């Protein structure tokens, strides 16, 4: 079974191996963990740099998360064994390491939790993970029952495996004065320079206990021996023998011997973390670990999780969709936003897309964010690849590679700030540059961001791709100085055809001719140059290729250019039609629209990293949700209601049960990909990445409530213009604007021509409501033929 | 039980759980794979960098191997299950992966082959492993035989898994035309230039049989499915479900039904490697994959292994030193010297140390090395970091952090070389520099790094530290650019005090009293400033601060600048018997001799990264083996023939049980150490760090040949000098000297005071063997007081 449950707090999931690679995620200001179902999990935390506390049996590369992780049964997770001494039989919480048959199994995804509830041998076991708002510590709570008629006397162990901390030093030991398990390491490095640079790092890893146990174990070797995870021979025994770690990979177990009456449970509290030493461990055992740290923990987490809870509350016939975005949604958006994907150097695109999401939540952290960009941006105009957080981080990984897109989203996702705000109060403010001396407003920053694009195009007025755009593997049309992006040339267009719009509300009239006449310029270029007949093409290649066009067999069609070319205005009515249809034919699927197809299934070494990926995966024709999410804006914003609708709502799983069983992931987030290549190999696809890190959420929540609730903001007040699916004969949403609340009931009637607004009960002209008090409550029903 | 089996060839291993770190080897000229009694291995290659072919279950840091390499269920192995198709019952050879009771186990390792025996279910199976000489690919042989009386029907499954190849791109499928599986993935990478670099990897991994199966399955999730790998889904049913990876974890699982009669027996071949593309696999089969490539491959092998059987074979009173040194010992010190252990910048230390040791092997590999090593050298007169072996390779890891001992080894390993070969005429070619237009004799190269190390001193006359010297982690004495070595002033002495008798021996007279001067000066200015009373300092720090004093709690004396003040003249006559003493009380161990007590257990950063290896473990307080040998040949220089012996044979595990199980190998090679900080942790002390690759092994065999058996190359002839322990009153030694046999005896007599030389039955005068003629033997009889 699979469904919310306690009002929509939290989704359960009742068998431990129908979606076997579900899970769910946790953060806080400094940490997350991503929870799978069977009691794996991966953790990362930032000192101010990514780290981890438990590291799997081998030396792995430095990374948090593969697309489609696999699981193995050494892999780092969270587990619980069950001894009943008269027997000798032994089960495990969650699931795993010993996978015996259960007598009940519930995973229970909260909005500020992560539970179980499991029984076998007539004991009842639950297991509660939280984290706090500001410190790196997991929180755990373990509840043993006696659910029978007798005594039961039974060993309990927590076994939470620290793995291979460092070739250089690893060893652990118990303490007696911190009250657990302490392991140690030292980060291997060889150059002096990291000496210095890792002197803060948190190299101990705490297992504390409330309750003083009867035995422990820090020896992975000596835990397991001969019987491995199954059945430890450390767990054989009667007794744990209480071992240290010696240049040994280490572990934390723990050992409670109970005789329970009929019907007695007993909870039991631990906290799991990195520390740089015992003092610190200390510190957060007095500040968390009891009853009374743990209910102030929650208290505050659940505040802050109810402070980023977003403007929007809707009350559809579809209660799958009901669920998801009034409970999941604000959540996932939250995330990212608000501590920027766990990088010191977030991608450009990535800060301002996540960002604008914040819009709809706290958007003074938008607010802000655009400032702190904006004072990074190159004196040319130019944004760099990534925008560094901290004093002293650097550009990491993709971010050393040359992309090209950067500038494009600051007006992209500025017209969702102004929009919901009304602060065009914030183009006034000023801000320096990442170099040089000059302090300018935010208004001549985005100039400079809009001349840079125009300059930033050859000789046919199209734009340079160097090492890629959006498609952050595209690296190999451009390389050599010459290739130009199809994508990028119609997003400019609309960038530059957005900001014209903002210099004429502000009265900046040559600036708004001069991008007007921008955009125009290179639609007529991208008409000349990229248009391939019944789609726009990809890009145009260093030797002068174009490609994403009919004569490609493998990457035939790609998204992109088509949603942007709508929205920046290449695409005439005339063209419009033969976009849909051609998106339709070659990239539509089940599980919703593929970015490009047939995916590629070898390199072609003009076009480049993209097409190495497995066909599927990625951005190599996977149904990449943030791509198919500016398709589905797109559609919104020509009036293609159905058709946005229905591709919107396949991007969430259920209520359809082989759709739920091959996606295979729990319904409270969106992917950033579901398996695509839906034609070249059909087993596969739809299966979730699993990766909750993505830029899509942002957006699906600006097109659900401009778009499809069609609840938006302007200059006037909150414009009325909803986009919902004929089959929804009524349904009501609950918006928060301004500080106000409009409870709106929207209802089909027979007896009308055009869409009939009231306020408060009489009706009104035109569709903007305009008078807005702060506090207030207004009641819309809208009409609609 | 353990012991050596086949007149030598093998070394038997009988219980699979009492040494389950133990571990063999294998080579050849393009990979290692280093293969464990459980069925465990660690595999290799080099296309010319190192890469792989089975992966851990995730991504894995770019490494070959720890010291003390733990082990984990889903760790990449070689694996054989068996299934009784009456009974349901499985087991699997060689132990892992279901750790079945086995009825019988033998592990061989083997000088040219890897083998085990088992037997479970009334079914004997042997598996044997090999690789041919120069092409990458494992050949794998699996025998199965019904021992009972009634006929059997069973299921055969050879499982290899493939493991996590990449996150960018892994699959894999069955194919026919190949005859097997073949996995395929894009090594992950995101810099443009990365491609160009990757263009020849070989990216896919094959398992392709001889016999073709009853079914293949390459998914390892369905292969486990909920059973693991204790008992796979796959096995439990009647037959392999013939699933394919698509962007999921590959596997290589093939099944056969057989039912075989009372004594029958089935033979099953099957390659197991890397390929480019599936036309380089095929052209393996063809090569390979048969009853005939594989004898074909092996008698090659087996000549190839012959032909580094070295020099020396001796029949002592110890029958564990005889089979060590007579089987063991040459073949790893000829892996070290043949492939300079897969690596392309091999150290330069390594490199000459390395090479000196194939002065007894292959001599004239030994020569090529001296030129190529020179052929780097720069203008200056310094010897770079590491020798590059390829056009194009680079200096990596360590030899990226400048250290400044490199040249110190050309003339200690050079008088090796000129003393078993007298090639005085290697002098005499002509090598470049590493830049400029100049091309001068080796004898002139030498003198430049002779000169180089006299001015790489201080104002006191000490040789300056930088990042390090011998021990790698050194790296804080000097990085300020004042701190000096202790060990490398002394150790140029050594040096300086070599070359000059080279130098006299070639009429070079002015270069011998320049560098016998040097010398001295070196020596006066250690006796002033680095000798502490009781034994010398270890080095002096950047902020004038002398340690390994008596004045330090942890590293309080290092064994390295007491060997090498022996060697080059530091210690005079008086100090001598200061430093034995010093070395038994603080350093010596059961296990042999440790190189720094006491270990540290805290960053002392003046010193640096060697302090925060864990205490024991490798250069912090091990029994370091190299370390060891080198304080051997000093205790051989001065006639401690004793002390040296005891501390020779100590590196040899066995055969004392208690001994051999705290060691926990296999007695088939010396390893670069054995767990130290035997004071403070007593618990594992002893234990093999399992690491095959090291430079002690050239030095204990020379050792051996030169001081202990006392056959030693001057330009007169073979100098006879043993140092026999008085314990054997009777021992013969087989030496192999310039072409020549020696057929020695060595016996103690009551009747003579001084040592007498008889050869070929009539007594000589003197200590010579100047009459050697090539292809002639010659009997020698040493009768000793
Ligand atoms: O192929 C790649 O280079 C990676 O997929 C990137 O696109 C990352 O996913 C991105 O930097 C977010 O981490
Ligand atoms: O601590 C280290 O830097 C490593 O131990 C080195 O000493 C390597 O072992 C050496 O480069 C051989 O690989
Ligand atoms: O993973 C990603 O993929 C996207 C497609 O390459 C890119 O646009 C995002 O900035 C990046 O986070
Ligand atoms: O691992 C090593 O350790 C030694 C000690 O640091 C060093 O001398 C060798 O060159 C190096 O191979
Ligand atoms: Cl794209
Ligand atoms: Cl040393």
């Amino acid at each position: 079974g699979l469904k919310a449950i306690n009002n929509g707090e939290r989704y359960q999931l009742t068998s431990p191996t129908a979606m076997p690679q579900s899970a769910s995620f946790l953060w806080n200001k400094k940490m997350m963990i991503q929870v799978n179902c069977r009691g794996y999990a991966v953790a990362q935390f930032m000192q101010p740099e990514p780290a981890k506390y438990a590291y799997a049996p081998n030396l792995e590369a430095k990374t948090f998360m593969q697309p489609e992780q696999p699981y193995y049964a050494h892999h780092p997770g969270r587990f619980f064994y069950i001894k009943d001494e008269e027997t000798g039989e032994i089960f495990s919480a969650p699931y795993e390491p010993v996978r015996s048959q259960l007598n009940n199994f519930s995973f229970n995804a909260g909005k500020s939790d992560i539970s179980w509830h499991i029984a076998a041998l007539g004991i009842e076991v639950e297991l509660c993970l939280s984290l706090p708002v500001d410190d790196v510590v997991e929180l755990w709570e373990l509840k043993i029952k006696n659910g029978g008629a007798q005594p039961r006397k039974l060993s309990i162990y927590p076994y939470f495996p620290v793995g291979y901390m460092s070739w250089m030093n690893q060893s652990g030991d118990y303490s007696q004065t911190a009250g657990g398990i302490i392991a140690s390491c030292v980060t291997p490095y060889q150059k002096v320079a990291d000496y210095f640079k890792n002197k803060d790092f948190k190299d101990k890893t705490f297992f504390l206990h409330e309750t003083a146990p009867a035995a422990w174990e820090v020896n992975q070797k000596n835990f397991e021996g001969e019987g491995g995870l199954h059945n430890p021979n450390a767990i054989q025994q009667e007794t744990l023998g209480c071992g240290n770690a010696l240049y040994e990979t280490p572990t934390a177990v723990l050992q409670y011997r109970r005789e329970l009456a009929a019907q007695e449970q007993q909870t039991f509290r631990f906290i799991f973390g990195p520390a740089f030493d015992e003092s610190e461990a200390i510190a957060l055992r007095n500040k968390y670990l009891s009853a009374e740290g743990f209910a102030k923990a929650k208290s505050e987490y659940q505040t802050y999780i109810t402070s980023g809870k977003g403007c929007l509350q809707i009350n559809t016939p579809d209660p799958e969709l009901n669920n998801f975005v009034n409970h999941w949604l604000p959540r996932q958006v939250f995330y990212h936003g608000d501590v920027n994907r766990l990088t010191t150097d977030p991608q450009t695109r990535n800060y301002i897309q996540d960002n604008m999401g914040m819009s709809y939540i706290k958007p003074n952290i938008t607010r802000q964010a655009f400032l702190h960009a904006l004072s990074q941006q190159e004196e040319s105009g130019a944004m760099p690849d990534g925008i560094l957080l901290l004093e002293g981080a650097e550009l990491k990984y993709i971010n050393q590679i040359p992309h090209t897109d950067h500038c494009v989203w600051l007006p992209v996702c500025m017209q969702a700030y102004l929009d919901e705000t009304n602060d065009y109060a914030l183009l006034d403010e000023i801000v320096p540059y990442a170099s040089g001396e000059k302090r300018e407003t935010v208004e001549q920053h985005m100039h400079h961001a809009m001349r840079w694009l125009l300059q930033a195009r050859d000789e046919r007025g199209l734009s340079f791709i160097a090492q890629g755009d959006w498609c952050d593997p595209m690296n190999m049309v451009g390389y050599k100085g010459k290739g130009v992006s199809g994508w990028l040339s119609v997003a400019t267009a609309y960038a530059l055809n957005l900001w014209a719009d903002v210099c004429e509300q502000r009265q900046q009239n040559s600036c708004a001719n001069e991008f007007r006449q921008g955009a125009k310029d290179i639609n007529a270029a991208v008409n000349k140059h990229i248009w391939d007949g019944e789609w726009f093409g990809r890009g145009i290649t260093d030797d002068g290729v174009l490609f994403g066009t009919s004569k490609d067999k493998e990457g035939r069609i790609f998204l992109n250019p088509q949603s942007w070319a709508i929205l920046g205005g290449a695409a005439d009515e005339q063209k419009i039609p033969c976009l849909l249809d051609a998106v339709e034919q070659q990239l539509e699927t089940p599980y919703g629209v593929m970015m490009l197809a047939p995916a590629f299934t070898a390199m072609r070494d003009d076009v480049g990293r993209v097409t190495q990926k497995f066909p599927g995966s990625a951005e190599n024709g996977s149904v990449y949700n943030h791509a198919a999410v500016f398709y589905i804006f797109s559609l919104l914003s020509i009036g293609e209601s159905e058709r946005a609708y229905k591709l919107l709502r396949q991007m969430l799983p259920g209520p359809d049960e082989a759709d739920l069983l091959q996606r295979g992931q729990l319904p409270v987030f969106i992917p950033n990909y579901y398996r695509g290549a839906y034609y070249q190999h059909p087993r596969t696809a739809g299966r979730s990445s699993q990766l909750f890190n993505t830029g899509t959420v942002s957006w699906v929540y600006r097109c659900l409530i401009e778009g499809v609730f069609g609840l938006k903001g302007s200059p006037q007040g909150l414009v009325v213009q909803p986009q919902l699916p004929v089959a929804w004969q009524t349904a009501e949403a609950v918006r928060e604007f301004r500080g106000a609340t409009f409870n709106v009931s929207y209802r089909k009637s027979s007896d009308i021509k055009e869409m009939e607004i009231q306020l408060n009960e009489s009706v009104i002209s035109g569709n903007t409501i305009s008078d807005i008090t702060a506090g207030a409550t207004y009641q819309l029903t809208v009409l609609l033929p």
